[PDB]
């Protein structure tokens, strides 16, 4: 395959200054002109001028209007055009081509494509060398003229980057518009639409400079109403990059423009950011309360981009990360600051260490800043994104709010107009460093390992108190396990915010620091300390690593309850679980395969349980953060703590888990059920797509964990409310109905009546295929061919496939039959759908990533599988990288 390292970047010989493009839409084609105002850069040294350029049909080459013949002047070999050197010229030149391409048979959705009735582009990565021809890569800035031209009745709103200089009208019925993007740009942040579209608009008036920037969003007809949240929330997110960062709008126009069919969430084009329409769309009639949260989510990420990412690019696509991970933590702070719930900061945590530790400690483990890659797209990871939010936050945590402030604005003024990379940033955030320590001699150097070294850090700890000083030690230790990339592991700067809890009060004994362990071990030491304390440590998780915190179960539940950080508290109950999660798996796992007729299961902490129902019955206690002490860790945090997993012995652990539990409060849980519904459901704000009130979503996600623990307990006539719960007018309820009438024969009349509910409104059906898909039932893979054949058919729209088949892949008992079905089905769908959609199919490669965690029969199982699809002609170079990465040959 063929590879490219990150040590082996160079500028180009060649610059790109403008692109002027007539993009011109038929039924059957589409015909792309393109004038390339290019130089010879300071690098050159006469070499070939090679473009990239794939699938395109060449109607004609030239420069400087000398037309260029094949195998003559250039070749073409449906990847690179070649010009020899002889005839590149040595001083500014005009090239220009006109190339058929074919929108309409484009289902892998890369370049540009039809969704349903509208002509889009995705060029992120490497899409626009799909379009035209190009020097594909982010270093490559240039300023666009482009004019689009189409059929006017089929296709009436035509949109590019930037400013809309004319538009016209073409004889035969068509009709043109012109845009001119004024800010220099690479090509991946090129984008086209055309459509029958719909929109609403506000004008935006930006703080420091009062200018008007007029907001658009976009969508088929059909839904143009469930547009409204999105508008708001965009207004919202110019208004925090306003107010927290000083960075204001660079346009006089922003549209967002939602898709049907989309490979990703979103992408930050220029001035027209282009969407899934499922992180774009909602109504709350017709929308469960998630689409809320992704929504704000995915608009704010698209817009922080316009500084970090478009204003301030990429030298190259080994610095993801840094437009990437900086990008989710300005998300990440934006959204915790518009929902004010406990719960945001949380989930994100809980992402984390599931997937993405998951990935860290895989075959396909990679440091934020990859060396290496076959298929860019392939590096668009949990990794690269989540672990590098997490490396990007950590300078908000050593430096605090006003310095971390002071050098991020030293980085996005710097750099402004150009491209950078990791180096640069952690430049930027060093010079803040010597300012806060008022000490110019203070580095970041060993930062930067946190971009070059991979995997988990583990932190460990241990504890000392002196009663008679009143002086307490915490000595921490750090472990990062060796792997392929690196075979000896360096000790990273490790930011431990901590806080000390008397156990006798419930009170705090320090003011909040934060801990900078920068060697393998050292120990930190407190004096003034009264009673012997209970560590609280990494609060806020403040660093993205495995923590022991050697703690007493007992200790623990003291945190739950009296920590003020709701990551400590849940970290400890999280710590709890898993102890009692890995005791009984070894209790089980010995029965099975000792087969003995009798043994023990350790029971469930009593004091524990005491302590869930201290706080759920505490009505001052936050809903969604009851939501998380009620649930057992997600089963891919679990397994990063077990080797040789066998999954029904997991499944049979976390049933008798939750069972010990509900056997003490499922009482608690159903008086709960019932209480909250007033404040939960209440109808406040339903008409108002403009405000959500987080907290009361929260109260609705607690009603719905708890059903679900009532039901699966058949706790008596439970099913008088689940046929109740499906008369709320929240889809979040209804649709929890359903699942949770899994256990019960009314099952298949809610799945029919949710059906007629959700029909209607593609992207409600689709939240009701992923909830039949999650359902846990034991006819699950005669539903799956029920739906294959009644509902998904042969779509090609990739949230349609991947609501039938990934929530499905969750399920820990059906999945991971010890046949395999449940491997092969994945595998031949994954294979379907590699012949149209690379990307989408190595998505759907997600379960496997795993593999070599579980048992051994499971392994052989999940490995023939890989083969199998490696095996398959025509494989795409996505999913060939991706499998051989991952079954450890590459
Ligand atoms: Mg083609
Ligand atoms: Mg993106
Ligand atoms: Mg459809
Ligand atoms: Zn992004």
């Amino acid at each position: 395959p063929k590879i490219h390292y990150r040590k082996d970047y160079k500028p180009s010989g060649f610059i790109i200054n403008n692109v002027t493009l007539n993009i011109n839409i038929h039924d059957n084609e589409t015909i792309v002109r393109s004038v390339l105002d290019m130089d010879i850069s300071k690098h050159n040294v006469g070499e070939d001028l090679v473009f990239d350029g794939v699938g395109l049909k060449i109607n004609e080459i030239s420069i400087n209007n000398k037309k260029l013949v094949e195998g003559e002047e250039y070749t073409y070999d449906n990847e690179f055009l070649t010009i020899f050197s002889k005839f590149v010229p040595k001083s500014k030149f005009a090239f220009s081509s006109e190339v058929i391409i074919h929108p309409e048979t484009n289902y892998a959705l890369t370049g540009l494509y039809k969704s349903k009735n509208i002509i889009v582009s995705q060029c992120e990565a490497t899409g626009f060398r799909r379009i035209t021809f190009f020097i594909d890569r982010p270093d490559m800035m240039a300023k666009y003229d482009v004019t689009v031209t189409a059929d006017k009745e089929k296709y009436p709103v035509l949109l590019s980057n930037g400013d809309k200089v004319n538009e016209f009208e073409i004889p035969g019925g068509r009709h043109g518009a012109r845009f001119n993007d004024p800010h220099l740009k690479p090509c991946y942040l090129f984008a086209v639409v055309a459509g029958d579209l719909k929109h609403l608009s506000a004008t935006y008036i930006t703080k420091y400079t009062k200018k008007k920037v007029e907001l658009y969003v976009f969508s088929e007809e059909k839904y143009v109403s469930k547009l409204q949240w999105a508008l708001e929330c965009l207004k919202k997110s110019m208004a925090f990059d306003e107010d927290y960062f000083g960075l204001e709008y660079d346009l006089s126009r922003l549209n967002l423009v939602a898709v049907s069919d989309f490979n990703v969430g979103a992408m930050e084009n220029k001035g027209l950011n282009i969407f899934n329409a499922n992180s774009l769309l909602a109504s709350k009639k017709n929308s469960i309360d998630f689409s809320y949260a992704r929504i704000l989510t995915v608009v704010g990420h698209e817009y922080f981009h316009n500084y970090t990412g478009n204003r301030v690019t990429l030298r190259d696509w080994f610095q993801l990360t840094l437009k990437e991970g900086l990008t989710v933590h300005r998300e990440n702070l934006f959204s915790e600051e518009m929902t004010k719930t406990v719960t945001t900061r949380l989930s994100h945590v809980d992402l984390l260490r599931s997937v993405q530790f998951l990935e860290d400690s895989s075959p396909l483990s990679h440091p934020i800043r990859p060396e290496s890659y076959v298929s860019m797209e392939n590096f668009y990871t949990t990794t690269v994104y989540d672990k590098g939010s997490e490396v990007m936050r950590m300078y908000l945590t050593i430096l605090g709010e006003e310095y971390y402030k002071k050098g991020f604005d030293i980085y996005i003024k710097k750099n402004d107009g150009n491209t950078a990379t990791c180096e640069d940033f952690n430049y930027a955030m060093e010079q803040a460093y010597k300012m806060k320590k008022a000490d110019n001699s203070a580095n970041l150097n060993q930062y930067l390992l946190w971009f070059s070294q991979s995997g988990t850090p583990h932190v460990s700890f241990k504890y000392n108190y002196d009663a008679e000083k009143k002086q307490y030690s915490i000595h921490v230790n750090q472990y990062t396990k060796p792997d392929e990339n690196q075979k000896e592991k360096k000790p990273l700067f490790i930011p431990i915010s901590v806080g000390l809890i008397n156990p006798e009060n419930g009170k705090e004994m320090i003011s909040q620091t934060t801990l900078e362990l920068t060697k393998e071990s050292d120990t930190f030491v407190f004096n003034n300390i009264a009673v012997k304390p209970i560590p609280s440590l990494f609060r806020g998780f403040s660093a993205p690593v495995y923590i022991e915190d050697n703690l007493t179960d007992e200790e623990r539940i003291l945190l739950l309850k009296y920590d003020s950080d709701a990551f400590v508290r849940y970290n400890s109950c999280t710590n709890i679980y898993m102890k009692q999660i890995l005791m009984n798996y070894n209790e089980f796992l010995k029965a099975k395969n000792e087969k003995l007729e009798s043994f023990n299961l350790t029971p469930v902490n009593a004091q524990f349980i005491d302590a869930i129902k201290y706080l759920l019955e505490d009505p001052h206690a936050d809903a969604g953060f009851k939501s998380y002490i009620v649930s057992l860790p997600q089963d891919r945090y679990i397994i990063n703590f077990v080797s040789n997993l066998d999954t029904d012995v997991l499944a049979d652990t976390k049933e008798y888990i939750y069972k010990q539990i509900g056997d003490k409060l499922n009482d608690v849980y159903y008086k709960m059920f019932k209480s909250l519904e007033a404040k939960a459901d209440d109808l406040t704000y339903f008409n108002d797509e403009s405000h959500v009130d987080f907290d009361q979503m929260n109260m609705r996600t607690l009603r719905n964990t708890l059903l679900s623990l009532l039901s699966k307990a058949q706790y008596p006539n439970i099913l008088n409310e689940i046929i109740e719960h499906s008369k709320s007018p929240y889809p979040s309820n209804w649709l929890t109905s359903l699942s949770v009438s899994a256990y019960f024969d009314k099952y298949f009349e809610l799945y029919d009546k949710t059906y007629k509910l959700s029909k209607d409104d593609e992207l409600l059906l689709q939240e009701w295929l992923k909830t039949v898909s999650r359902s846990d039932r034991k006819d699950i893979y005669e539903i799956l061919k029920k739906l294959e054949n009644e509902v998904l058919k042969d779509s090609k729209n990739p949230n349609d496939i991947r609501a039938v088949y990934l929530p499905f892949t969750n399920n820990l008992r059906r999945f991971h039959d010890i046949s395999g079905k449940g491997y092969k089905l994945i595998a031949e769908v994954i294979t379907k759908t590699d012949k149209f959609n690379p990307m989408v199919a190595t998505q759907l490669c997600e379960p496997f990533k795993l593999w070599n965690k579980l048992d051994t029969k499971r392994q052989e199982l999940m490995l023939n599988e890989m083969n199998t699809m490696l095996q398959e002609p025509n494989i795409s170079n996505n999913l060939k990288e991706y499998l051989l990465r991952l079954t450890n040959k590459l």
